[PDB]
């Protein structure tokens, strides 16, 4: 029953850098690839990271993904924060049965 744990909320001011973490529980974060999605209200999720740290074409380079095996976590880091970045973010991976697992989500507020 691999699960992904995310904090509810983060906030930061425009131009600064914010980090959203996603910690593996009942399994290792490194066993399967982590994706990150941006999602606005009533809209489908947008991929901002796949395969732990790959950006889809078009996604600004201020979005970066990483893995910290020592904390069993993955992180989405957003630098040079913009107002348009205010949104929900979900990490996502797979359990030992290759079924999809989502983090609980984080709301980013740009102050």
């Amino acid at each position: 029953n691999f699960m992904l744990t995310q904090p509810h909320s983060v906030s930061e001011s425009p131009g600064k850098t914010v980090t959203i973490s996603c910690t593996g529980s009942s399994g290792s974060i490194a066993s399967n690839y982590v994706q990150w999605y941006q999602q606005r209200p009533g809209s489908s999720p947008t991929t901002v990271i796949y395969e732990d740290n790959q950006r889809p074409s078009g996604v600004p380079d201020r979005f970066s993904g990483s893995i910290d095996s020592s904390s069993n976590s993955a992180s989405l880091t957003i630098s040079g924060l913009k107002t348009e970045d205010e949104a929900d973010y979900y990490c996502q991976s797979y359990d030992s049965s290759n079924h999809v697992v989502f983090g609980g989500g984080t709301k980013l507020t740009v102050l």
